[PDB]
DNA sequence: ACGCC
């Protein structure tokens, strides 16, 4: 499942960075 | 930002 913060895969939004 | 993993 991807992240959608950035839509990387593997990590969360709320923890992303961009 | 939110949700899930
Ligand atoms: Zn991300």
């Amino acid at each position: 499942v991807k992240c959608f913060n950035c839509g990387k895969e593997g990590h969360i939004a709320r923890n992303c960075r961009a």
